[PDB]
């Protein structure tokens, strides 16, 4: 099956900055991409929308997920519990890499960071579950409110989000 793309509309202490998009990798790594769709969607009554990028490091990557406790302390996935790691197959190559946060082997809830380079060190580590397809100039945009030490400057939002077809 065509694998799903999901959509991010983000603003920038609540004014709209612009949408990313993302292909999810189900042909590869269906259970992290479905629970990314759906917290995406919205669809299990939880997830994504109105929450925000948390940790922002320019020239690494930009933090979000945490729609429980904002802060990198929260996050739930749709599996009533935290998930495995489901495998290792799509490695960090570059800008636009989707890869899920986690705190240790196989405890994989909600938050997800989109690379903004290569960081190949996370292979093995962290599961790449899918890729900007469209907006990666909106994640340039994003990472410009990042700091050294993570904390942004301006408050990052997923304004709206979902699924597109
Ligand atoms: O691809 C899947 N990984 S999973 O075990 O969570 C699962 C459950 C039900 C249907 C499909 C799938
Ligand atoms: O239908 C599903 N129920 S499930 O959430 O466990 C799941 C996981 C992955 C792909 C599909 C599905
Ligand atoms: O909407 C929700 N229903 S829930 O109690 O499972 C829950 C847990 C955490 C964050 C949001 C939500
Ligand atoms: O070491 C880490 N723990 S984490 O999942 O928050 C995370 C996200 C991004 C890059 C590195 C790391
Ligand atoms: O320059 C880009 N435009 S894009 O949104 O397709 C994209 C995705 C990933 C990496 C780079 C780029």
């Amino acid at each position: 099956m065509v694998n799903p793309t999901v959509f991010f509309d983000i603003a920038v202490d609540g004014e709209p900055l612009g949408r990313v998009s993302f292909e999810l990798f189900a042909d590869k790594v269906p259970k992290t991409a479905e629970n990314f769709r759906a917290l995406s969607t919205g669809e299990k009554g939880f997830g994504y929308k109105g929450s925000c990028f948390h940790r922002i490091i320019p020239g690494f990557m930009c933090q979000g997920g945490d729609f429980t406790r904002h802060n990198g302390t929260g996050g739930k996935s749709i599996y009533g519990e935290k998930f495995e790691d489901e495998n290792f197959i799509l490695k960090h190559t570059g800008p636009g890499i989707l890869s899920m946060a986690n705190a240790g082997p196989n405890t994989n809830g909600s938050q997800f960071f989109i690379c903004t380079a290569k960081t190949e060190w996370l292979d093995g580590k962290h599961v790449v579950f899918g890729k900007v397809k469209e907006g990666m100039n909106i994640v340039e945009a994003m990472e410009r409110f990042g700091s050294r030490n993570g904390k942004t400057s301006k408050k990052i939002t997923i304004a709206d989000c979902g699924q597109l077809e």
